[PDB]
């Protein structure tokens, strides 16, 4: 994990992370972050690789609003797995299945809150040939991810502004 | 494997939890502290575990959260810090190493905590051993579990606490 903390900027410590991720089997990752005193995005770090029509859909349609991890994120420091479980409201299912058609399918968001009051989430999607499967997977690597999460929170904190 | 302490309803059953877990992972003594958002009151603190007696109110009365080096690192990081020489940098922290020792708090790690609406602390672990490469072999071995630990215990400790 060291890898990351040695990063001098942005775009090498994303390289880096979106690495990290990908060798560990999950394809797109989004990993966000603000500052303390900020609410709603503005001057949000934003790294990763989700599709980019679905970043501009989610804005549009003010999804931080809908989304259950972003809530989840607000009150917990524990990993949220994308389970239908989770997607309860009329707009949440549409979230869901509006994710499903961008390709967010199966995965776990794992909440940021940094020593400085950095508020933000490291999300790992992966590719599966089914539910159970995927969760098997995120499972079998959660150990490593909880360390790589706040390995990516102390560094990113420390570049993201 | 930590559904016991979001399922406990009382501080003292919750505390009992948390320590059967560290004792578990190896380590007779342990101190879980935190603060709520942006407070300094030591004082009305939540604090469970296990530490001397003795060495806490020594602590307190020599303003030692000012010199603790672990103290001063749970401000700024989320990383664990492990309980070794380098840390115990200017004279009065060689002085607390010293005093710590005394008290039997040579080996050990604090893990910082950060909560989500804006809790500070602490889950500090010591392990006893003959001497550091023995202590390391023995925290190395769990350092994975208690990373998932110290969270588990943030959030249901300051759904607890607070
Ligand atoms: O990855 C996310 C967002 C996770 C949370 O993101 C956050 C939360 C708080 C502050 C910031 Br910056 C980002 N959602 C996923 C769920 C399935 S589809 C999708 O976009
Ligand atoms: O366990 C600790 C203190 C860890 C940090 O504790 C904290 C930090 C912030 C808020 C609160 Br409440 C407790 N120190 C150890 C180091 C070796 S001897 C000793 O007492």
């Amino acid at each position: 994990f060291l890898e990351l903390e040695r990063s001098s900027g942005k775009l090498e410590w994303s390289a880096i992370l979106q690495k990290m991720a990908s060798d560990l089997g999950f394809s797109k990752i989004l990993f966000g972050l603000l500052p303390k005193d900020s609410q709603d995005y503005e001057n949000a770090f934003i790294v990763g690789n989700y599709p980019a029509a679905w970043r501009e859909h989610y804005d549009r349609a003010g999804y931080a609003r809908v989304d259950p991890t972003v809530s989840h994120c607000t009150q917990s420091v524990l990993p949220i797995f994308w389970e239908p479980s989770i997607y309860q409201t009329r707009k949440q299912h549409e979230f869901f299945e509006e994710a499903s058609a961008a390709g967010l399918v199966y995965g776990l968001t794992m909440p940021l809150h940094g020593a400085r009051g950095e508020l933000g989430a490291l999300s790992l999607s992966v590719e599966a040939e089914n539910r159970a499967e995927a969760n098997r997977f995120m499972e079998s690597v959660l150990p490593t991810l909880w360390m790589l999460k706040d390995y990516a929170l102390q560094s990113g904190a420390g570049l993201a502004f």
